[PDB]
Parts: structure tokens; sequence; C-alpha cells
């Protein structure tokens, strides 16, 4: 990971950054046994291996909300934790791999068109696509779990369309288990992220758009441990006689 | 470590904490590049073990900021990351354990006396002293050195004095070779400390003091990397003509 950040931008960054943190301790009247329980905490969350889960919970919104203003598109979210490149490619009207279990659940069907900012229709487009299962786990983040589970990039068709069955997103609960759980269970927050599909969604000279979408009426949309709900990426699936969910959402790329 | 922190209160904090560093990346525009730099970084604090280092330097002086506002004593400073407690205890005028390589430094006579808050002198007080030697390192954080190598709790007499002697005090550099140093080294900051004694003045229904205490004119003393300096702090020692540098500096406590 690079960035070319100058030395006065980073001096910057860290003077309010620092300056922040110290004004919060001088507020609130932190106190050195806190202080001390705050050192272990950090210790923990690097012992635990949770940089990537908690600042993907409780600081990626802000960088995203950064890289919003630039862009006319559709709505960006955050990447979070379980994003894997490379996953195998799929026809523009395809279901995404699934287990025997997966095939319980009511279907979602998912259909659209990628297009630029006029509305046109973009070839060579595709659609990165992954989400939990409805026991809560991202494939090759649960050991149980084929590594493709959920998981497949869409090859759009010469107009841009797709359309893609997967199994209707449930809930999904953070890793409870190390310091990030304790973080939230100390403060009696809630460990909890609505239910969404994770999308990046890309083609020859456009910006790529990395975003969520989130099912209406469903449970945690209001209060999102992550605070990576937009209203304008809540999606309403209608119900159809053969008892499957069926959406259509178009993207829109930025030019590159 | 334990705090007392109520879930209302931990709530409070980690919600300004966090929206803090949220309004920092919104108003400098933070990148997805920095942000992923920043993310690797936290990793590697946390495999160099630097948790302590990092903190003591660029967060504990607001925690001591907290501290002093309900102390009316000596002034306090920052514990910083070298303590260890039980260092052996030396009678009320003694020099501290030291190397035939520390003989060759120029002495430092340290004298005072450990008092109440009406300058009355305090039997059963005692004086932790520790520092670093004139290359730069303290004792149990460099395999070279005796375990207790300018370390010492100086038990004061039936009036509370103390005379002790130890070596100069010179600069200190902070560890440069992680990711501590190249946060500094990235922002074109200075990764010094002026030259000091750290000090830890406890007495029987009294509150500790934790303290440092710095040498006039010397290197560093504006620009302090850990923002651990206090003008009160600052000794002047005279020069005898035996070449030895001698101060005097009284401690003043609180009631416990
Ligand atoms: C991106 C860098 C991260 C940014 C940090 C922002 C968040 C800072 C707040 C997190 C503080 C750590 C609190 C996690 C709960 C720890 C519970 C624990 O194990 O200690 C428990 C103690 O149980 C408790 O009473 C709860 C501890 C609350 C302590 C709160 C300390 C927070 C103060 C530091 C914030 C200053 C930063 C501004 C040990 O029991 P055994
Ligand atoms: C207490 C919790 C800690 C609080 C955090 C406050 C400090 C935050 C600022 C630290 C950001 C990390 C910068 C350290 C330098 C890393 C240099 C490096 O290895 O990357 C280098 C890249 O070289 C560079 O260009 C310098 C990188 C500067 C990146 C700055 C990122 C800071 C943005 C995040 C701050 C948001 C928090 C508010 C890799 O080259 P190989
Ligand atoms: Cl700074
Ligand atoms: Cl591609
Ligand atoms: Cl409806
Ligand atoms: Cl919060
Ligand atoms: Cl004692
Ligand atoms: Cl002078
Ligand atoms: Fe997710
Ligand atoms: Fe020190
Ligand atoms: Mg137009
Ligand atoms: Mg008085």
């Amino acid at each position: 990971a690079t960035a070319d950040t100058s030395p006065e931008r980073l001096a910057a960054i860290a003077k309010d950054a620092l300056g922040a943190l110290n004004d919060v301790i001088l507020k609130h009247g932190v106190t050195y046994p806190e202080y001390r329980v705050f050192k272990q905490w950090l210790i923990d969350v690097g012992e635990g291996g949770e940089w990537p889960l908690f600042l993907d919970v409780f600081i990626e919104h802000s960088v995203e909300e950064v890289l919003a203003r630039s862009r006319k598109g559709t709505m960006g979210s955050i990447e979070g934790p379980y994003y894997i490149e490379n996953s195998p490619e799929l026809p523009s009207k395809c279901t995404l791999p699934m287990r025997e279990e997966d095939e319980k659940i009511t279907p979602l069907v998912f259909s659209g068109q990628v297009t630029d900012l006029d509305g046109n229709g973009l070839a060579g487009a595709k659609v990165e696509l992954w989400h939990a299962d409805n026991d809560g786990y991202y494939s090759q983040f649960a050991p149980h779990l084929p590594e493709w589970n959920l998981r497949g990039t869409i090859i759009a068709d010469e107009e841009g369309r797709y359309e893609i069955t997967t199994i209707q997103p449930a809930p999904y609960q953070i890793p409870t288990d190390g310091p990030t759980g304790q973080f939230i269970e100390a403060q009696n927050g809630h460990p909890w992220r609505p239910a969404h599909l994770h999308l990046i969604v890309s083609a020859p000279g456009k910006e790529s758009v990395t975003t969520q979408l989130y099912f209406k009426g469903g449970e945690w949309i209001d209060s999102d441990v992550a605070s990576a709900t937009k209203p304008e990426l809540i999606l309403d699936p209608k119900t159809g006689d053969d008892g499957k969910n069926y959406v259509t959402y178009n993207f829109v790329l930025d030019p590159a």
C-alpha cells in the first residue's frame, strides 16, 4: 500500500488527528486507568487481526464520503473487509455459485444495465458481486464454505445488461468474539449490519464504483453499525408467483 | 488493565473520538490510497510492538494534562514507556547503579526534600528514579545493560530529604527503526526528546506524582516529540569545582 501524500500533507493530517483525540481526552477527563485499558485494547485489536474489520466498520464510511464528493454516478458505499479479487467470470444471465444449503433460501433475481451519465448502455462492463449467506458467513472467511460461494464477476452483455440470481441476503452480525465486539458490548451498541449485496461495477474508460444494496424495511437499515447505508441504495424487490424476489437496479458510471 | 467506565461514558467518548477522526478525513479529503496506507501502518505498529511507544509519545501528555487539573503539588509529566516497578531500594544519600562506562560521564548530584502542600517534610517518602544513559539506552530495553542501570528507589530520610548522584542525562532519540519512526520521517518531524530524568515520588497518605525533570538550555526542550516538557520542570544545575553538576529540587505531594 502506497500513497503520494507529501510530508506537508501528512504533518497537517497528523496534527489535527492527534489534536482531535487529545481534545476528546480533555473534554471527557479520560483517566489513567482508562488510558491503560485503551492501550491494551489497541494491542488486542492487532493481535486479534481485527484492524481491517475495525477500520472498515468505524472509519471507511468517511473515506467513501470523500470519494462521493467527486462523483455524479450511482452512489458508492464502503468495500468492507470481505472483497476478493478475480472471482470467476459468469455470463450476463447467471446464478452465483452456491451450496445445496443455499438453494433452500428464497431466490433474488437482480437485473439491470450498466450505463454512462447520459444513460447510454456500456459494453465490456463487469459486475463483481459478493455477499453473506443466510448463516451470516462470507466465503473465504469461514473454512466450511466453497471459496467462491456467493461470489462472481458477471460479464454484462453488449448493451451492459445483466440478470443475476442469488439468494436473498439476510442481516449480518459482525464478529463479536474479539476486541471489536468488546468495544461494541462495552457501550451497549449493536453489532449488526442490515442485509446487503456488495458490488464493484466497472467498464472500459469509466471510474469503477464500489457499492452496496440493501432491502426496503430490512432490520438494521436505520442503525447499521458501519454507518454505510444510504437511502439511494435501498432495493424494493417484488415477489413473483414463483415465490422469487425480483428487482432491477441500473448502475451509472463516471468517466475515468 | 481495568477501568470503571460506564457504557454511557464509553459511548460518548467513542462517538466524539470517531466523529473527530471522521471529521479529519472529511476536512483533508483523505483518499482511498491514504486509507490503505493508514490501515497497514496500524497493523505494522502492533506487529512492531510499538503501541506503548506510540501512545506514550503522542497521546499520554493529554492524559496527564487531565490528571494535572486535579493537582496542586509539583507538576507531573508523562510516565513514558520505560518505567519498571520494584527497582532496588537505596539510602537517602546514594548513587544510582551504573557501569564503568557511565562513570566517564559528568555526575549530576540531585538534592531536595519531599513535602506536603504547606511545605512540611515527609517521612516514609520514596523517590523512584530512572533515565537513559549517554548512549541513549534504558536498562531492560537494551540487552547489554545491567537490569537496574540508572534505576533505583531512593528512601528519603525522616525529614523527606535525599541526595542522589547519577550521570547527567543527554537527549533521547526515540526508536526510529519502526512504524513510529516512519510516521515521524514521513512528515519531516524530529524523533527527539530533551535530556530528562523520570521520577515517581510517593509517601504515606499522599497521592504519588509521576514526573520528569529537564535541563536549562538543553537541546529539544522547545520541540519535545512527546509534548511532555513543562517550564516548571526545567532544572538549572550549577557546576562545582569538582566539575560535578549540582541541583536541588523539592517535591510537593497532594493528599491521597
Ligand atoms: Cl503532531
Ligand atoms: Cl476488467
Ligand atoms: Cl412496498
Ligand atoms: Cl460511535
Ligand atoms: Cl512504598
Ligand atoms: Cl545560567
Ligand atoms: Fe458485508
Ligand atoms: Fe524517557
Ligand atoms: Mg447531462
Ligand atoms: Mg495553603
